[PDB]
């Protein structure tokens, strides 16, 4: 139900104009209130320079998929981005499959914290983890 | 040529096929040591579901700009990121025209730091403010 | 020996002269691979103006404790600060007992990431996050 | 505005709360949303290498942003949601640093700081620190 929502609005992306476009590949896996985890393989559509996976998209992932836990949440408030932190501890070659988790840590009347992990789907290796404050 | 060389960067973006691509439409300000000027107009391709320029375009504008700046000195090296900081005081609504500045804060061996705004160019006022930590 | 090692590293800040002292009434829970668990009651010294943890503190808990983390890993290098980060989402206050729990995430040849976790003793509430990037 | 300042400055110097770790700060000057302040490192500012504590850095950031904050039309100090630090290069022992703090922006529940703390004599990046508060 809830899944099947959130699996909706991951499907529009794929056809939508505006930045949300940049998501189109990704699957989701779960829902659960407060807690999504999507999964993503990296094409060169999501590459910078050098071939590995894009930090300004991490960054987008972060975002997007912090904002889907939200809407997972008893409240569903989506909010407005305030502050992100993103840290990258390792690389995501092409072709390899990533897990992104989203957890809300808390939220309150007007402020939401969450943080997202990616991982190296194969090794469960840390990519890189971004901590994301949103105004409701 | 400092200046011609980020001309040519900004030129491939306009048909790269990489993630790249989603800044074909920035163009360049001034180029001098340590310091990047790009404008671009906010367009529906960059903005968010509620019609305003979409966080994660921000961080990639931060991530590109950022490492343009660390081209333009002596060592040129433009580093992976290790750590990047956003934060977003004021929308940028669409047709607005926006300027991204980016200046290398310090540079040693190993890590490099870089500070980029984000400015209504009618206005002048900051639209977001993001720190980039890199490693190279 | 690797908690006996870290509670003499503890009573020694209970009598010293630098900033550390500030740390003085922290106890060790326990230690282990990457991840090291310290309490704390809060008491007036550790209070800003209107009778809650100080922000700073909670920033000294993070750094130190962190630090602590590290050390219980191979490498054992404590490492230098680059990078932190600090979400504050639920006030601690005077008399409260809290928990200061710390994790390595990743470390390389010159970079360490942890992350430390305060949390309410009683309600196990989370009261700040801090993410730490340091070169070793 | 100034001499205000200066007197709550004072205070920690005697209180017995986190505050007193500042007592050694000195005010060079506060204007509307912008407070410089300078303190020279000592051994009771310092970490196990003997170069100025990350978290002292931390508790200038967060404690001079408040003043820029309180040096604001609405002059309300709020409550720290954020804080982001990056360390450049280490504050020696016996150096003279200078803590810059301006307030980038604020709404009406929103603030937005931005700390430099520098070299006194060579004007060198010791470390930066942008704070959101909650007003």
């Amino acid at each position: 139900s809830m899944t099947q929502s959130l699996r909706e609005v991951i499907k529009a992306m794929t056809k939508a104009r505006n930045f949300e476009r940049v998501l189109g590949k990704i699957t989701l896996v779960s829902a659960a209130p407060g807690k999504v985890i999507c999964e993503m393989k990296v094409e060169e559509e999501h590459t910078n320079a050098i071939g590995t996976l894009h930090g300004g998209l991490t960054a987008t992932l972060v975002d997007n998929i912090s904002t889907m836990a939200l809407l997972c949440t008893e409240r569903g408030a989506p909010g407005v981005s305030v502050d992100m932190n993103i840290t990258y501890m390792s690389p995501a070659k092409l072709g390899e499959d990533i897990v992104i988790t989203a957890h809300v840590l808390k939220q309150g009347k007007t402020l939401a914290f969450t943080s997202v992990d990616l991982t190296n789907k194969a090794t469960g290796k840390l990519i890189a983890q971004g901590r994301h404050t949103k105004h409701l």
